[PDB]
């Protein structure tokens, strides 16, 4: 079914509120919700919103500071592939880490924009990209969308911010599973 797959996701999400914040300022649920809030606010399609909603899903579905889970972009992507999510949502989520490594190596002042948690994890994710590694990232057809998502992940750290719950994105997740 599709109503149960999303019922597991919303269950996985709501339980992140009870976790260890992984060094951030808001719990892992508000971080997920604010990203989807900023994604939907920009007028982006449903695929971009869901990707931002589940970009750090690999932190609590199964070693980094500890400020997170190893390959949380890969683990989070693989988990959604099993549910039937599109490859676009998978790669956008899997490329959210590489998006930061690109922005840091490109913008000489992007490190300050980073959270304390995200900066510490960079020393586990590969640090600043080399000259040749950022070459391949720019070759991606979703090179634009990957940078927009990471911008929402850095912006989604607000403490005094009201954001719709996971139930607001339930219908969006159900319709997405039907298209695939
Ligand atoms: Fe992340
Ligand atoms: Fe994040």
């Amino acid at each position: 079914s599709n109503s149960s797959k999303v019922s597991v996701l919303i269950s996985l999400l709501e339980k992140s509120r009870d976790l260890d914040y992984i060094g951030e300022a808001i719990n892992q649920l508000e971080h997920s919700l604010q990203c989807a809030y900023f994604a939907q606010r920009s007028g982006a399609d449903n695929e971009m919103v869901l990707a931002a909603l589940l970009h750090d899903l690999g932190h609590y579905c199964n070693d980094m500071g500890g400020y997170g889970v190893w390959q949380h972009e890969k683990v989070g992507a693989d988990y959604l592939r099993g549910l039937g999510f599109s490859e676009r949502v998978a790669c956008l989520i899997e490329g959210h880490v590489a998006a930061k490594r690109y922005l840091v190596s490109s913008k000489a002042s992007y490190l300050k924009n980073l959270s304390d948690a995200s900066r510490k994890t960079l020393e586990y994710q590969g640090g600043p990209m080399d000259e040749g590694e950022r070459r391949l990232f720019e070759e991606r057809e979703d090179f634009k969308d990957c940078l927009k998502i990471r911008a929402w992940d850095e912006k989604g750290k607000q403490t005094d911010l009201k954001v719709p719950g996971p139930e607001h994105y339930r219908k969006m997740m159900e319709e997405h599973l039907s298209e695939n």
